[PDB]
């Protein structure tokens, strides 16, 4: 009869029921510039659609079914959640605890509630008399779409979004630029998009696979990325921007080769394979440092949250130790070590924006490669995206006073294949990425005390080099988005498999509503 998703850290099942009734009064705390009451408004548009509940407003407790109580002792998304027969009451101390007592609200109601579908015929609405008390473990649950390889656009974005609120996932990391292709309108460099969004394959060649000569590609407009920011925060999701420099970089490298090639009297074409690129952003050109100086501005405009992620993934370093400008570079640098060269390009940048206005700096994400530089330059105000010796390298992050978010590699890419079914579309892996083995891995497991506060969370990353169409994003995301959601929410103490497996079996029933596609492995 319960199922909820993620699991609350408490849940205690009472007797009775609380009924709706077609009209009924909430009680709203003003907290916060009524920050609440348009949280609640939300909710009351949502249910209305699903149901045909209408809800009005009361300042009398004694009149309230629904009251919203601000408790400042909660923490930041936590929440009390008391139903019954008489009064549904929710505590929380800030927008985002109220915002997630009422997902969960929802989740206690039919599916078609979650789903925002009304029902073909009339029915009877309902709440389990329960008392739950929740708060996620962590902070950081996240989802990251590399739509640099293939690129799948508004629609479905929203739809990736509307997966992610589901299950109280509140980080979308927007893997928009690639060796082959970049995805986003920059004002200043309209070539990123006007050659750097198109390209002459859909494929991306790999062994037997050759390109197949179609116009491909896409890109965001710069009131694209703002519409789909305005969504998702609508749902608590921040959405983090990675400009992945200054690797994966062939595709702006292809766009302004005269000052981002290493090289740029030999040629430079968006990759239509598959692979690691050699052809990294010159670093030493100065026009190169501007570059990314003013994409990251025009970043500042488009992405409010504070964090920016530039990447920093699998970058040879062998291009610049045939230039001569990096040559030059890296001796005035007083070094003999062609990595330091990334390291100072960060650095630039981060004296950068700590030269802006407090409200115009970001904080800087990297992937864990970046920590086998001498990054001391860089201070510990930086974060690691864990991912290759995901576990050792976050250990490490934490030891050096940096905070780290896990996105291993196994279990949590989550293009992999999820069965060995000689059936299932073509991705990487040969089948051992099943649910359970995504739910089974423990984030914190051996970790020490003193190191778990700079554990910021978890995410699951999803990269697209065979994956091209919808359906099959969405066949491979669910249901091993919702193992990572939970993996990120609940306390590891009330992590269970088993029990996951019986309450996400009861979600085909929302996939379907949606029209979503999904692996029915374990369904
Ligand atoms: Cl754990």
């Amino acid at each position: 009869e319960i199922a909820l998703t993620p699991q609350p850290a408490h849940l205690t099942v009472k007797d009775g029921r609380f009924e709706f009734g077609n009209q009924l009064k909430a009680k709203v705390t003003p907290y916060q510039g009524d920050s609440i009451r348009m949280v609640f408004e939300s909710f009351k548009k949502e249910l209305q659609e699903a149901t045909g509940i209408k809800v009005s407003s009361t300042q009398k407790e004694a009149k309230a079914r629904i009251i919203l109580d601000l408790n400042p002792q909660l923490p930041a998304e936590a929440y009390k959640l008391n139903v019954s027969k008489k009064q549904v009451r929710i505590e929380a101390s800030r927008p985002a605890g109220f915002y997630y007592a009422l997902q969960t609200l929802k989740q206690l109601m039919p599916r078609n509630v979650m789903a925002g579908v009304a029902t073909s015929d009339h029915s009877q609405w309902s709440l389990p008399s329960v008392e739950i008390e929740d708060a996620p473990r962590f902070e950081w649950r996240g989802f990251m779409l590399d739509e640099g390889r293939h690129f799948f656009g508004k629609d479905e974005i929203k739809r990736v979004i509307d997966m992610m609120a589901i299950y109280k996932m509140n980080r979308f990391h927007w893997h928009l630029t690639e060796d082959q292709g970049w995805r986003i309108e920059i004002k200043k460099y309209p070539k990123l998009t006007e050659t750097g969004a198109w390209r002459n394959s859909k494929v991306l060649a790999y062994g037997d696979v050759k390109p197949d000569g179609e116009r491909y590609g896409g890109f965001y407009t710069q009131k694209d990325i703002k519409e789909i920011v305005a969504y998702a925060k609508k749902k608590f999701i921040e959405i983090i921007p990675e400009i992945d420099i200054p690797g994966h970089s062939q595709a702006a490298v292809a766009a302004y080769p005269e000052f981002l090639a290493c090289d740029p009297r030999d040629k430079h074409e968006v990759w239509l394979q598959q692979g690691i690129s050699t052809d990294v952003i010159n670093v030493a050109n100065p026009k190169a440092m501007q570059f990314a100086k003013e994409v990251i501005d025009e970043l500042t405009e488009l992405f409010p949250f504070n964090y920016i992620h530039l990447g920093g993934d699998e970058c040879p370093t062998r291009k610049w130790q045939k230039n001569d400008e990096c040559k030059k570079l890296l001796s005035e640098i007083g070094s003999s070590n062609f990595r330091d060269l990334q390291i100072y390009f960060y650095k630039q940048l981060k004296d950068y924006i700590a030269t802006k206005p407090a409200d115009q700096q970001r904080q800087l994400i990297f992937w864990n490669e970046v920590l086998h530089g001498n990054t001391s330059i860089l201070g510990n105000d930086i974060t690691i995206m864990a991912w290759i010796g995901a576990n050792a390298a976050a250990k490490q992050a934490a030891k050096q006073g940096m905070n780290t978010i896990l996105s291993p590699q196994i279990p949590y890419y989550i293009n992999r294949k999820q069965s060995k079914l000689p059936t299932e579309p073509m991705s990487q892996g040969h089948g051992t990425e099943t649910v359970e083995a995504v739910y089974n891995y423990q984030p914190l497991k051996d970790v020490d005390a003193a190191l778990q506060p700079y554990y910021k969370g978890v995410q699951a990353n999803f990269w697209t080099e065979w994956v091209t169409e919808p359906s099959v994003l969405e066949y491979l995301m669910l249901p091993r988005l919702a193992a990572v959601a939970e993996a990120g929410w609940t306390p590891q103490e009330k992590r269970n498999y088993e029990d996951f497996k019986e309450r996400i079996r009861k979600d085909a029933e929302l996939y379907d509503l949606k029209g979503w596609n999904y692996g029915k492995h374990i369904m």
